[PDB]
């Protein structure tokens, strides 16, 4: 017979530059941490996705606005734990502020377009959240003693 033609080949897509990991962290050793050290706060803790209540402020227009849009609103909050001293009344004031401190920019930087009118809605529904535990739980051990 004749000598039949032949062909062949191959690729070299089986190698890359090495990518061994290195420590790429940030440390704040001088931070007076009182919480579980959430990476967004460093010295505070993060709570559960507890239900967000409905609170009126300006009008029922604002109420229904928040109610309809609540599907995009955050569910969990950030705070410090309590303490058994007079500081218990001080930290509860900043507790609610810790969540909104980050959340003002956290919403928009996630692909949202919240304005001041929108973020004040979420800061008030969390405001009562730290107050209610003060008058419910913190008042309980205070009023009854612990011994």
């Amino acid at each position: 017979g004749a000598m039949d033609p032949g062909q062949g080949g191959g690729t070299h897509s089986q190698w890359n530059k090495p990518s061994k990991p290195k420590t790429n962290m940030k440390h704040m050793a001088g931070a007076a941490a009182a919480g579980a050290v959430v990476g967004g706060l460093g010295g505070y803790m993060l709570g559960s996705a507890m239900s967000r209540p409905i609170i009126h402020f300006g009008s029922d227009y604002e109420d229904r606005y928040y109610r309809e849009n609540m599907h995009r609103y955050p569910n969990q909050v950030y705070y410090r734990p309590m303490d058994e001293y007079s500081n218990q009344n001080n930290f509860v004031h900043d507790c609610v502020n810790i969540t909104i401190k980050q959340h003002t920019v956290t919403t928009t930087t996630k692909g949202e377009n919240f304005t001041e009118t929108d973020v004040k809605m979420m800061e008030r529904v969390i405001e009562q959240m730290c107050i209610t535990q003060y008058e419910r739980e913190s008042q309980a051990y205070y009023q009854r003693g612990s011994s």
